[PDB]
Parts: structure tokens; sequence; C-alpha cells
């Protein structure tokens, strides 16, 4: 199995997140390609990929904005491979702003309209990711049966 994890962080937490989950996959035996969506190109990004995981933080006040640096990505996702992908998101917010990480739930409306297979219900981390360090591996964990 080969899976690309692409993650938008600004203070570090989602890309914490992601380094999380990239070392428990490979731990397993995936084959795992890991970039900050700022490098990224969307142009076919998920030919190939058996599994494709989508990391963003939540930022704004009154309306969901996505991390700065996955807009880019996140506005050419029809041009990525998504239909019939097996994909997950996850993302850093925290609960008390009126839509907690609400950037996961845009992706994932986003990625299901592209007839995404989404094998789990997204990751969604209220406050330091290193304190939900348990609950990252074991997303990862069940990631890896919804396949
Ligand atoms: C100004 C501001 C606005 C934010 N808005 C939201 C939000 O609307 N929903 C949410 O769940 N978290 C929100 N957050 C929480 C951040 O997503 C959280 O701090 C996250 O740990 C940042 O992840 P990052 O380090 O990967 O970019 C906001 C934080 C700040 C400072």
């Amino acid at each position: 199995a080969k899976a690309l994890i692409v993650y938008g962080s600004t203070t570090g937490n989602t890309e914490y997140t992601a380094e999380t989950i990239a070392r428990e996959l490979a731990d397993a035996g995936y084959e795992v390609d890991c970039r900050d969506a700022a490098s990224v190109e969307a142009g076919g990004l998920f030919e190939g990929f058996d599994l494709v995981l989508l990391g963003c933080s939540t930022w704004g006040d009154d309306s969901i904005e996505l991390q700065d640096d996955f807009i880019p990505l996140f506005d050419s996702l029809e041009e990525t491979g998504a239909q019939g992908r097996k994909v997950a998101c996850f993302g850093c917010g925290d609960s008390s702003y009126e839509y907690f990480c609400g950037a996961v739930d845009a992706i994932e409306e986003k990625l299901k309209n592209l007839g995404a297979e989404i094998v789990q219900d997204g990751l969604r981390i209220d406050g330091d990711p290193r304190a939900a360090r348990d609950d990252i591996v074991g997303w990862a964990h069940d990631v890896r049966g919804a396949i």
C-alpha cells in the first residue's frame, strides 16, 4: 500500500499530526509520501496512491477559513484524481470556536462530491495534538482497516 499525506499547518500542530500518522502507517509497512501542501501541485497529485490523507487546521472567526497553505490545493481538488480514491481527512482546531475543525468538514464535503471513497470519519483534534497523540495513532490504525 502506497499512501500520500498532504498537510497545511500554521504553527506546526497538524504537521506534527501528519508526522505521527506517517510513522504509524510506515510502521505497519505502507509506503508513505508526506508533503506540506505549500510545496504541492494539484495536477494528478493523487494518481498511483492507494490511500490519500489530507490534513488542514481551521482558521477564521465567524467564517471557516482553511489553513493558508492548503487553500490553493483545496480550490483544485477536482484536478487530483479523487474519484474512487480511498481518502480520509484530519486537522487541529479548538472546540471553543463556533465551527470546531470546520476545515476538515469543508475538505470532506468537497471530497465526497468528487466520488471519493471516505473510509473513515475525519480526525478532529481539539487543542494540542501532542495531547491527543493516542487518538492520532488509533485513527491511523483504524484507517488502515477501513481499507
Ligand atoms: C485567530 C484564530 C482563529 C481560529 N479559528 C478556528 C476555528 O474557526 N475553528 C477551530 O476549530 N479552531 C480554530 N482555530 C484553532 C487553530 O486551528 C488551532 O490553534 C490549530 O492547533 C492550528 O493548527 P496548525 O498549528 O496546524 O495550523 C483558530 C486559531 C486562531 C489563533
